[PDB]
């Protein structure tokens, strides 16, 4: 309306950016200090206030406070210094906040559906004020980064993720809905806490759990549409793979942990090859770890191979996996699951009892660290790759840094700068002795999920096939310039995650349309112009009314 | 209404306290974490959080964020630890916040009137969303405590002041209005700060300034009534006195800086007399300082004296003042003003050039430190007094602690535990070589204004005479129990400022009616029941609609 | 929200129908009489009330007052007695209301755009409180039926028109937008009336007029979309045709006055052919009149013919027209326009000076009365036709009844019950000397536009081709059951216009998809289920919030 409510609403509050005319006309005069500020000035104010801040957590609390008060300024701010603000609002720090959730808590943020609510999920869904919701991010808080099961504190994740859907892709904030399904928590620490904000019960694993997810899926589509994008996040391996399969062809869904991961990784391996043009038949990849990330990446790698001329079987034979019980080999005592068998091959004559051994026995051309257990890519493992291959492809994806398999410096120096390196955690440029400076790239999931979400939404796509991620991967790598690829950059600078994201969305829409997966039909001729035109801008909208005379 | 709006309104918002029933029936189910908490658990969480807090400003930012999200909880917390929180929300920490204003600024909190809006102050005033305003606190921010002129940053004062009107007296927050008039600022640190939130101009001191205060005075009573309590604060000596003189008989107004000061001070003295019972005529009071506070406490002392059998001229002659220029003598080169004149006596035979000399030449039985210039109550002046009087009354009121004229330990030790001591800033017990524990009291204004504002509001009083303050002083001193005086306390424990404030309310109302100053006329027989029956409680209200069958 | 606002909103207001539960839980308990009624009792009360009503205008004022207080009830009532109410709400009574407008005026009901607001039409358009508008009906009020130019009083037309879009087709009322453009009025009775509610100026006919229609056309699609259904009505021949030509391929628009007329008419003829099966080439149609309606039905006949094996030139030659100036002959002094030209044939040897002569000289097998000038189908012309044709097709379409060319009794009696008859205005059975009951049908547009608007809306069609109307005509005629034709009905009973309208919807959608005219592409397999699944129901919705325990 007019007056105060205009200020108590973040979707409208312009704060001191309300002009004099607006303050006067809207009944705000006197309610704000005597100075009128522009959006530029407000961003400049926050930047300074955040600049002189210590912890990433306090930076988080402060910036998220800006979102609950002024959504336009908040995105302007976060878009003005996205490279550094992204890890605060999301990526690494959000996980710190999910730990303090309840202690740092100040104001709710999304939609909470508890197992106690079973049978009434649509009523809870109908309580969501937004009518035109296009992008939903769900989590049950069961697996938050390396923090484990945080219960309802996991809500901090979808919130931060959606923050990026908007900041990078330009997806409308009002059409985004963060959701957290509370079925209980297995984290005893939380259960004991009297300030815990969730169901005081152990994670319900009964059928009720499955039915509740079904209900929630149905309820969301019933009100918002069968094509409403629903992305699972931090669900817990078993549920994440099975729900992905169970719904992928029934709803517009996908799990970023499995597929976004798979695509960012593939994108790296693709930029590598653009360097060492060697027969795809000349590749053998070794995985340090055989879990969620490893499986998603293998599967998408295999798909890249097949589409190039190799059988499914052939593609999978060039992929080996080494988890905490050693090389995933046919018959081994340690058990192997469905998703793993395709990569569980016949034991070599020499069964390694060390990754370094495997690296020597199997002789892979590429190594991928997804074990999340420290520097397991020892100098012995490293130099044992630089010796085996002219240009070793080394991927240490385990986060946070302390968990990585190795640093960039380790990789580069130990390989005299002949390795193609990339990691999940950031590392600065490694300037060796000869003067060479190698700028390593970080394979962050944000390169993929935002542009893929927008493309699917703008094309009214109702089902997301894995082929869209291969397409996505390809689209990311195609962004890398010559010079970028010449300095060890297997990823475009995170500083332009925006145009990279649009470019990715544009390419993906072109793909959806050409493969009849799109349904917004008076089909655009210029898919670029199309996408570019539908991106939400953080610019403030003028509120004045059109007043004119009359002849 | 119901739904989100209910949560976005601090007056109604009860956070995790809304019951399941309320959430369901109100359209909130799903917008809040699946946990039901009590105001007790809530208070408990924020308390524990605040305990583990380092800096006070942080503490202030934290707690002021609760007040902007859940008013009830805020006052609940504030009242749960009144003594420790009052100084954060107001008393001393608030002044630190005013210097920060613009840096810490999260959301606006009061009504801003600028000399730019002259002629249109009513419009601004009509923008205030509350219709039944009973208590206004104004400031032009010209003299915030020791910080000086902080322009519009002075708003933090009326805001914190009012928090206490509510916290101690039970004055309904929705009937409180924090006001700040911006007529320019003389502070060059401000005029040059690009993120300053006020008018970039030197303080206007022309007729427009006076005209604007009148306009504001008329605009406020026009909308809310002529009996609307308007309290001035941190205005700057010349204006504070003259405006006090100019409207005290035209409106319902008072100046806590002048009048509330005179009452807590005077109430300390009255407390002392419970020990030193000698005739009032035998008193001689020497003031370290001759400013606003010296002239305030002095004039009120005179009245207590005059009302005790002394002519007004004699009363005046029992008081002496020593500013920076030395003893306020008749004829001194150092200029003397109209308000000091009555205390500028003829020069004694021995004119001191030092306060120690003065203490000697006049041998006052009472000394009041109000110069705000550090320890001017030298260990010698102290002892001088202990030798001139059996139980000397030493009042070191200058704040903050660093400006205090001396300390608890100082005074008590240098007097052997004979002196009766009081100070502006706090000091903990002073245990002596003989094991005698001496707990001094603090002369904080918060003792007077809360209970006095509520009495005036509830009686529909239209004017406040100094006699009302004399009565508050006597009402406060009557709160002192034998024991606390047996401990050195010249005031009741600040720990229970609530009841002390209510009891002062009941006292002053009784006096107002009895003196035909009250206008709420169906006059109560039990003034106690009357006051207590009208205090605002912090208890959450039930928001559940009445559902029942129809027989 | 809840409370009074819920009752002041016709969309939500359910009057005495709100349940006790809803009243209690919604804050209405006490604001409504202590009685709970059903929509059935409600409908029943207003029905009985309306039965005991004398004049139709009263009936209109009454019922239009229900629509402004309770939308659901309104459509419930309207649909409970569709045949008798349609003529009150629209068809004929509505025109009477337009003359009264300003006298009967209670509350505004649509969107008013004035030539005064040129350049600012978007602003006005943005003021419309509905965001998802699917159907707009525009009129400049230049030609309201027989009443002529009624300026802004023409608003009553789009309003009543739309009531039927909803009543018969099930098009959601909140997605309907009645529009009236005021560019001045030529009516002197209006220009002089001091209580006139429009612009006191003669109709603008300069470029500004054309410019304003464009502006309106662009402003409407700008906000709601390019596929937004915009229907023109009562515009005035020249404009209605030219604007129809100008935008039919630019926007999603049609003119019911031209196109809907041509379809009900033509659908009557098609019905007749179910009796007179002779080859289409053997048909000869003579028109009494050569205006908008004659040119509409003619052109659509041509298309049905052309699509049946006739060249377009021949089709045209099977039609003849007789305006006020006599037979439309080649060379006649009486001017002939571009639209009549194709039906202005070379003069026969015997040029009639009378329609009876014409009927003789051309011996048409079909005659259509569209001159709006009373009984021009003289008892002689009638018999002439009955002697020229075994079963002559006589269509007296001029309205109201007084302008009809002849009557049911007339035609049937003067033909011995051989003629196939249809009329614009209603006529009850015509029982004959032999006891043969002849129930004629009425060619009301309400047969076509409702079902056609819904088909176009649901298919996201962006343009409407005459072929769509040809299809509506064939879709309607297919509704006719043997029996009703056995009774003389050349159209289905207006009593069941609902299903007849839905069935026409399902038919036209099937045609739209099949001809690549639809754009809602996840194309339904069961178009019937698709249409029926999207009709708006008049049933009251439950407003009770979901309350339940937590196990
Ligand atoms: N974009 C990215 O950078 C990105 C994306 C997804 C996951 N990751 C990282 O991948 C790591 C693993 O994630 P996940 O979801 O696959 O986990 P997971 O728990 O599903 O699997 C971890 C695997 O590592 C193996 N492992 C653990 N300790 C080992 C050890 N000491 N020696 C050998 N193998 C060991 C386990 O057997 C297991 O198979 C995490 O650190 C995560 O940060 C990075
Ligand atoms: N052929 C055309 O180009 C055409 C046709 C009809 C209407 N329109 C215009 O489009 C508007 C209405 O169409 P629409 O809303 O379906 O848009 P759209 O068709 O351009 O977008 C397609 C889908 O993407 C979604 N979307 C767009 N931007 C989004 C964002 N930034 N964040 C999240 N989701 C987003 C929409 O909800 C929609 O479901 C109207 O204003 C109209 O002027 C264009
Ligand atoms: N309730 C309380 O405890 C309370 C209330 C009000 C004021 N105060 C304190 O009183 C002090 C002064 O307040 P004010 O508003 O009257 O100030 P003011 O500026 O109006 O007056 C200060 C006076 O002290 C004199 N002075 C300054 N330095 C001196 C020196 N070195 N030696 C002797 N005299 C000196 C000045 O001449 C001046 O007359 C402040 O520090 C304030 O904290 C305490
Ligand atoms: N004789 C009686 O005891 C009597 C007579 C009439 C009405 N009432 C009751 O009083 C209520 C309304 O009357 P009222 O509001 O004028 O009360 P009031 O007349 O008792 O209060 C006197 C004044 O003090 C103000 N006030 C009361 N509590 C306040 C608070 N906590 N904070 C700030 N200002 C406060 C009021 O606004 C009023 O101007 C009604 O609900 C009615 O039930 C009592
Ligand atoms: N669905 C229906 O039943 C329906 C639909 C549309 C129009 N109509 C009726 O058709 C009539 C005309 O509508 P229109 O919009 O085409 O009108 P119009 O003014 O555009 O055309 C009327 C034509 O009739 C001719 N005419 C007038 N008097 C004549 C006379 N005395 N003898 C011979 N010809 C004469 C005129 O020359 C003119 O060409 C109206 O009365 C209207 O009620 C019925
Ligand atoms: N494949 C499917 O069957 C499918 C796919 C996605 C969403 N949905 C459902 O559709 C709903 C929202 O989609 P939609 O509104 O675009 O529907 P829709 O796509 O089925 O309807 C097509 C068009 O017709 C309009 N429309 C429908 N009924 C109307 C009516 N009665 N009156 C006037 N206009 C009407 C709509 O506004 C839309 O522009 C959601 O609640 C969702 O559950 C169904």
């Amino acid at each position: 309306e007019k007056g105060k409510p205009l200020m108590l609403n973040p979707r409208t509050n312009k704060g001191m950016a309300f002009t004099l005319q607006e303050r006067q006309m809207l009944g705000l005069q006197g309610l704000l200090p005597p100075k009128i500020e522009t959006q530029d000035i407000q961003a400049l104010r926050f930047h300074r206030n955040l600049k002189k801040m210590t912890s990433p957590l306090e930076k988080y609390i402060y910036i998220m406070g800006i979102q609950e008060r002024n959504e336009k300024l908040f995105y302007r701010i976060l878009q003005d210094d996205i490279e550094s603000l992204m890890p605060i609002v999301y990526t690494p720090t959000v996980g710190l906040a999910c730990s303090q959730y309840g202690h740092i808590f100040r104001r709710p943020k999304g939609l909470f559906i508890s197992i106690s609510d079973r049978g009434h999920v649509r009523s809870i869904v109908d309580n969501w004020p937004e009518n035109h919701v296009k992008a939903v991010v769900v989590t049950d808080g069961e697996r938050i980064l390396g923090l484990g099961d945080l219960g309802v504190y996991g809500m901090g994740i979808p919130v931060g993720k959606l923050c990026l859907y908007t900041a990078c892709a330009g997806i409308r904030p009002d059409r985004c809905l963060p959701v957290c399904i509370d079925v209980g928590t297995d984290n005893i620490a939380l259960l004991k806490d009297p300030f815990y904000m969730g169901l005081y019960q152990k994670r319900d694993r009964t059928q009720q759990y499955d039915d509740l997810i079904d209900e929630f899926m149905k309820a969301i589509t019933d009100r918002y549409g069968r094509n409403t994008l629903i992305q699972f996040e931090d669900f817990g391996n078993h549920n994440a793979f099975r729900f992905l399969r169970k719904y992928r062809e029934k709803y517009c869904t996908f799990n970023d942990d499995i597929q976004g991961t798979a695509a960012v990784a593939l994108a790296g391996l693709l930029a590598a090859q653009k360097v060492i043009s060697k027969p795809i038949s000349e590749h053998k990849i070794l995985f340090l770890g055989a879990g969620e990330a490893a499986l998603g990446i293998a599967n998408l790698i295999v798909m890249s191979m097949v589409e190039n001329g190799l059988s499914e079987q052939e593609a999978q034979k060039k992929i080996w996996m080494f988890d905490k019980y050693g090389l995933l080999v046919k018959g081994r005592k340690a058990k192997i699951d469905s998703y793993q068998e395709p990569f569980t091959h016949s034991a070599p004559e020499s069964i390694p009892d060390t990754f370094e051994d495997a690296v020597n026995i199997l002789k892979p051309s590429t190594i991928i660290g997804v074990a999340g257990a420290g520097r397991l890519f020892t100098p012995d493992v490293i130099r044992a790759m630089a010796s085996i291959n002219e240009r070793p492809v080394i991927f240490a994806l385990s986060n946070p840094t302390a968990q990585a398999e190795c640093t960039a410096e380790e990789a580069y120096t130990l390989t005299e700068g002949r390795c193609l390196f990339a990691s999940g955690s950031p590392f600065g440029p490694v300037k060796l002795t000869d003067g060479r400076v190698f700028t390593p790239g970080q394979g962050n999931n944000v390169y993929i999920f935002p542009g893929v979400a927008l493309a699917v939404i703008l094309c009214n796509t109702r089902h997301i096939s894995d082929s869209v991620f291969l397409e996505a991967a390809k689209a990311l790598t195609s962004q890398l310039t010559d010079e970028e690829l010449a300095q060890g950059r297997l990823y475009p600078p995170l500083a332009n995650i925006q145009e990279v994201s649009i470019n990715i969305a544009i390419k993906v829409t072109e793909y959806l349309y050409a493969n009849k997966m799109a349904f917004r039909y008076p089909e655009p001729e210029d898919k670029a112009k199309y996408v570019k035109e539908r991106t939400w801008r953080s610019e403030y909208d003028s509120l004045l009314p059109d007043v004119y005379e009359w002849p």
